């Protein structure tokens, strides 16, 4: 229906609605690689096809990550040097520092601690009776595995969620009302990490983030706006994603009941499902690049300090790619053939993490509750306001046993 010129794809009022996808879609086919003058965040190219996102995620040196990789202008938290912010060689250091926490020496140790709080949490939940998903389950798990990643003193937790959200929340959204209360927030959060940090570093290392940073030569150092941004990168990262990954799946087996037959017939596609719910929720709909010098990308002219956005939540959707990409499958052949955890230098650390806290979730989930339709959705889930977190402030479902 709007001319194809003044197409704006970021209006977060369009993922609240779920409305997005039909914009996405049209960009797809018209003109994949769309300028857009007027938005909330200022001027961006948008790059909505599969091939040319791999493209800028494989050429650093023209799209660099440097000083911001979202679309958002106003928020103070996204320009705080944090290593998914830089290029090599600063972020190849960086990465490497934290990586271990997440190898697979480390993921066999937290299969039975993840799968302990698991069965926990779901013995916890009512039966024949409505409550939300994102508080009891989803906020829960991921809260308790953050924690541990940080090694964060476990009453103290709720902190965790709340300075995650600070992070990336638009001002007026529910969670804090201006940008001065932003970092007022994440102050509190360096300040608690900074305690942290004192205890651990001058000590042998522990197994826990902190420890493994304080222990970096080239990060012994960091200023607080430095800490905090790796920080807020690590607390967002290992918490938000995998929640709203958690919250998507049971939406997306609720709205595909065939899917959720298929799953409780043969619970062994837990394997290929949750890749799936991954690419489905898609739950970093983008990341930000910004043009070192004059390039040409899908034989667009793009220039030199232009902010390029990488849709991944349009990439996941990409027929070229994509075998009938609108559907959820729970058997694709290729399933971790999607975006959501980017591509190249930058390619999500936490991702074998988040994949093992969503199998044991199913599967425990299937041992408690295997019939198809048990677990129900029986109300709207309410959407996150936000062009780059793709996620849900509530789910009401009801247990049918
Ligand atoms: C569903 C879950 C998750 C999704 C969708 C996700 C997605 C992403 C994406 C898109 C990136 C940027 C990739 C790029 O630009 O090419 C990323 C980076 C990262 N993710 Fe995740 N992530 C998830 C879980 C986690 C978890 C559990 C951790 C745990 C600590 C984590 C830590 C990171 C870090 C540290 C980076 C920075 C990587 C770098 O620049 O080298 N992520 N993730
Ligand atoms: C502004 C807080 C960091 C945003 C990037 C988080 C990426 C986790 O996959």
């Amino acid at each position: 229906a709007i001319p194809l010129e003044d197409i704006d794809v970021s209006n977060p009022e369009l993922f609240r609605d779920n409305t997005m996808w039909g914009y996405f879609e049209r960009l797809r086919r018209e003109d994949p690689v769309h300028y857009c003058k007027d938005s909330l965040f200022g001027p961006y190219w948008s790059v909505t096809k599969f091939k040319d996102i791999m493209q800028v995620e494989t050429h650093p040196e023209i799209f660099s990550s440097e000083g911001n990789i979202t679309i958002m202008e106003s928020n103070a938290a996204v320009t705080l040097p944090m290593f998914i912010a830089m290029d090599p060689p600063k972020h190849d250091v960086q990465r490497m520092a934290v990586s271990p926490i997440v190898a697979p020496e480390n993921l066999a140790k937290l299969e039975g601690l993840i799968r302990e709080r698991t069965g926990r949490a779901l013995d916890g939940l009512p039966i024949n009776e409505t409550f939300d998903w994102v508080k009891l389950v989803s906020i829960n798990l991921t809260t308790q595995m953050l924690a541990t990643l940080f090694d964060f003193p476990w009453e103290d937790r709720a902190k965790l969620t709340r300075w995650s959200d600070v992070a990336t929340a638009l001002v007026g959204t529910g969670i804090i009302d201006s940008e001065e209360q932003r970092m007022e927030e994440l102050k509190g959060c360096v300040q608690y990490m900074t305690r942290l940090w004192n205890e651990r570093v001058n000590v042998p290392p522990g197994n826990d983030l902190i420890s493994m940073m304080a222990h970096t030569e080239s990060m012994r150092n960091m200023t607080p706006e430095e800490f905090l941004g790796n920080l807020i990168l690590l607390i967002v990262g290992g918490n938000d994603t995998t929640r709203n990954s958690m919250t998507g799946g049971v939406l997306a087996l609720n709205e595909n009941p065939d899917e959720y037959r298929k799953l409780c017939a043969n619970p062994a596609l837990i394997a290929s499902m949750v890749p799936e719910i991954v690419r489905w929720q898609t739950p970093l709909a983008h990341m930000r690049r910004t043009a070192l010098q004059d390039t040409e990308l899908g034989g667009k002219s793009i220039r030199k300090g232009d902010k390029v956005i990488m849709w991944y939540v349009s990439g996941n959707r990409d027929p070229e790619a994509i075998e009938n990409p609108d559907a959820f499958i729970i058997d694709r052949a290729k399933p971790r053939h999607h975006l959501s955890f980017g591509f190249g230098i930058h390619r999500c650390v936490g991702n074998r993490l988040a994949e093992l806290q969503l199998r044991i979730v199913w599967e425990e989930l299937l041992k408690r509750w295997p019939n198809p339709g048990q677990i129900e959705v029986v109300g709207a889930p309410e959407r996150v306001l936000s062009p780059f977190v793709k996620g849900y402030e509530s789910l009401p479902v009801r247990i049918n046993a």
